[PDB]
């Protein structure tokens, strides 16, 4: 099946998209690495030290780089602790989960949001790769030379405690 | 019996204890956290850009702080250095095995010891808390919140690449 290697929590900053409504379109771009893994990009709102409510979900191939899928829950926020409530559309941030067009997942920020929370955006990169071996516990030589990219990457909040192995 | 919740991989510069003998004493003073954890201090002599063979390890409880038990061997170093290579007592670093009374594991610095080595020693902190309860993947809220001390000591070798928790 699909065994995991390990998570990289990478930071990126959004580009602008240019709009043509009042809203600000929020693009991560992501290199292009042709290796099996999943991109999981959680857009932190740094001012209000919150997050948004939906992260974007891409996924890589050997012969393919991250393409966005789905903009799945943001079941772990840098912040959260139950301080404070993850950021809705309410609060003028919403993901757009559209496959068709040629954004998502893109973030959306609405004049209805905090003057001028936009700016403060930061990405959080979750990329984590698999492989189809059982007998692979990290990546290989010749697969951290093609992430080389994401490798160059400044961390953005990895955690202190590093999971257990399988004993 | 005893189920793993991870590794704390942080750094603490040693305090120089007095002693009146040629020899320096150097403790690593660990955070009096009251949790069910594993404590392993590595002495990485920088200056040198090796390890001491022996690695001090203490033992936590809800009931007690991290006690010292036994000197066991540094099995994986920070330098990648092989095993044998290790700074051992005739290179001037040796640690106490002494359970009673007190000085361990403190490192001791002989004056044979190359002149600047023992100013030159940091403790790599692996503290690795452990749960009796088999369905907890990660160290709980309350837990987190005791462990305060270990969290905010500054990281120390940790990796750069976060392995795949209990999944698959
Ligand atoms: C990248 O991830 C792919 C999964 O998302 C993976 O492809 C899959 O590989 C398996 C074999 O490992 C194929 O299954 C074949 O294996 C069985 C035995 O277990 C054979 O009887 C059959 O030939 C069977 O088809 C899947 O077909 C394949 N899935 C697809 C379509 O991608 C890749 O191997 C991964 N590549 C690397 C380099 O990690
Ligand atoms: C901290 O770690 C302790 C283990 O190092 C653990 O204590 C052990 O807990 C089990 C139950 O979970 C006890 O039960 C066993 O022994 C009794 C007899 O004493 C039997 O009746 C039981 O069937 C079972 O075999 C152990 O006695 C106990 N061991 C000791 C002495 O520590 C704690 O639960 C851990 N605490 C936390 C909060 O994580
Ligand atoms: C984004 O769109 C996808 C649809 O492609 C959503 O996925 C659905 O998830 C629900 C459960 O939450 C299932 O009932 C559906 O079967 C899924 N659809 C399929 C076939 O993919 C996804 O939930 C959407 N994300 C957002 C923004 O909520
Ligand atoms: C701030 O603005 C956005 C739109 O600019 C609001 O989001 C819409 O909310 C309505 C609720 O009736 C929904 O029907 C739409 O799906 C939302 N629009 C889209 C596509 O994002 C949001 O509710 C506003 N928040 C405030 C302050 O009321
Ligand atoms: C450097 O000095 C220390 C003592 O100051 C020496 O360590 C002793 O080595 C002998 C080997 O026969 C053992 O009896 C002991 O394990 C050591 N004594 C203690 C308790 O420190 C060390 O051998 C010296 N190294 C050099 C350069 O010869
Ligand atoms: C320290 O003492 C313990 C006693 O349990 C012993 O097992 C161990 O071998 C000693 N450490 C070394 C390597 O000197």
């Amino acid at each position: 099946y699909r065994h995991p290697l390990g998570c990289y929590f990478k930071g990126i900053n959004p580009t602008k998209v240019p709009s043509s409504g009042s809203h600000t379109i929020l693009k991560c771009t992501l290199p292009v690495v042709k290796v099996n893994a999943s991109w999981t990009l959680e857009w932190v709102v740094v001012k209000l030290q919150n997050s948004v409510d939906v992260t974007s979900y891409y996924e890589s191939s050997p012969n393919s780089g991250p393409t966005f899928l789905r903009a799945i829950l943001n079941f772990t926020p840098m912040h959260g602790l139950r301080t404070k409530n993850l950021l809705k559309v309410k609060d003028g941030f919403q993901v757009d989960n559209s496959t068709d067009n040629g954004n998502g997942g893109n973030l959306y920020v609405y004049p209805n949001a905090t003057t001028g929370s936009a700016d403060s955006v930061r990405c959080r990169l979750r990329m984590c790769p698999w492989t189809s071996n059982s007998k692979m516990t990290a990546p290989d030589e010749e697969m951290l030379r093609k992430m080389s990219e994401v490798l160059n990457l400044p961390n953005y909040g990895v955690p202190d405690l590093t999971p257990p192995r399988r004993d």
